């Protein structure tokens, strides 16, 4: 025949298998002059049809040359769908069924997953699509106040949540990540963050912890990794993740008193929120109240904590073997060697390590410890 390969396809394909809502027409017809073959007939007074070669449809009285793409669109049921870039407000828009997200939408997000190259089913109906691209000012005002994020952050957020797909198991009360891409950094922080209350002021943070607390953290190990200087596939310390995450949650009750004595000289501070509860220098809250020493540029720092307004403690250290100190609920332990695993253990009321995703009765464990968190005697 004379088809454009489109065409012919489309045209010849429900030839030998007409549809439902369709007609063979078959026939000739004479539209604004112009002699036109109608193949068939299709919902809505739509005549797919050809003039010669050029292919399209005929409607009312007037032919509209168009790609198999635009009619097949055409013909089929729209899906609505809701599109956002914050998650806070949403617009309804239509995509044509069979079609790819993408085309209309740029690039999307549906339920944690790239669709800016799925195509269109009734499934997606009513479902949240986030944007990223062409974002206005606007847009990113709302980013800004939803995630934190600028664009370069939203990107990357994007891409880790794209790249991160780490299976996530449980352990006894916890979960905890399959290992690869050096992730045990994040698997030991997790551990951790799961005996924390916390709750986190942009809505975004807030929605994707309560899914970390009912066992999928993957969309929060996402933010984190955004929101910091993380690299997939580089290993990187426990406590820079912590510290990320602790960075963003509301703990404005939380302080503490603190005093350094130098040859610099003499400093008294109150540390709020993250500065309060995050310590660095000693593994021992005990140390805290009896005063310790860290590193200073004339050489050594005296710190010593006076008072304590906190809702829990970490106190962390270079790794180091040593007994853990009394009250600890939970630490993790820097194994190094070659590459340098991390490992975890929990205290109470069994001693117990979490490695990957095992769990077994410690026997002897001497450190190297480098994060410590307390609950009680603060
Ligand atoms: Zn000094």
């Amino acid at each position: 025949i004379q088809l454009d390969d489109d065409a012919r396809v489309f045209v010849q394909a429900n030839m030998d298998c007409l549809p439902t809502d369709w007609r063979l027409v078959n026939k000739f017809d004479s539209v604004d002059g112009v002699r036109t073959i109608k193949y068939f007939e299709c919902p809505g007074g739509i005549f797919v049809s050809s003039q010669g070669k050029k292919f399209g449809y005929v409607q009312n009285g007037s032919f509209k040359e168009a790609s198999v793409s635009q009619i097949r669109a055409l013909l089929a049921n729209k899906v609505d769908v809701l599109c956002t870039v914050d998650g806070v407000n949403f617009r309804s828009c239509c995509v044509a069924e069979g079609e790819v997200f993408g085309k209309t939408l740029g690039s999307v997000f549906c339920d944690g997953i790239n669709v800016t190259k799925v195509r269109c089913s009734a499934i997606y109906k009513g479902k949240v699509f986030f944007q990223y691209s062409d974002l206005s000012e606007a847009d990113l005002v709302a980013v800004k106040d939803a995630f934190g994020f600028d664009e370069p952050q939203l990107l990357k957020y994007y891409t880790m949540l794209g790249m991160c797909k780490w299976p996530v198991v449980v352990c006894g009360n916890y979960f905890a990540f399959k290992q690869s891409n050096n992730n045990c950094y994040i698997n030991v922080a997790c551990l951790m963050l799961q005996h924390l209350s916390l709750k986190f002021p942009k809505w975004q943070w807030q929605e994707a912890w309560n899914e970390f607390r009912s066992g999928k953290p993957l969309r929060f190990v996402s933010l984190v990794l955004a929101k910091g200087s993380f690299k997939f596939n580089e290993p990187s310390d426990s406590i820079d993740f912590m510290r990320v995450v602790l960075r963003e949650a509301d703990l404005s009750g939380a302080t503490c008193n603190l005093e350094f004595v130098c040859k610099c000289g003499v400093k008294q501070e109150q540390r709020k929120g993250v500065d309060a509860v995050m310590h660095f220098g000693t593994l021992d809250k005990g140390d805290l109240v009896r005063g310790y020493n860290i590193a200073c540029t004339c050489g050594s720092k005296l710190v010593h904590c006076t008072q304590f307004n906190v809702p829990f403690l970490i106190c962390s250290n270079t790794p180091e073997g040593r007994k853990l100190p009394d009250d600890v609920v939970a630490a993790n332990i820097f194994t190094g060697g070659s590459v340098g695993h991390y490992t975890h253990v929990k205290c109470k009321p069994k001693y117990q390590l979490y490695d990957a995703c095992n769990v077994n009765k410690v026997s002897e464990a001497k450190g190297n410890f480098t994060d410590c968190l307390y609950l009680k005697n603060l």
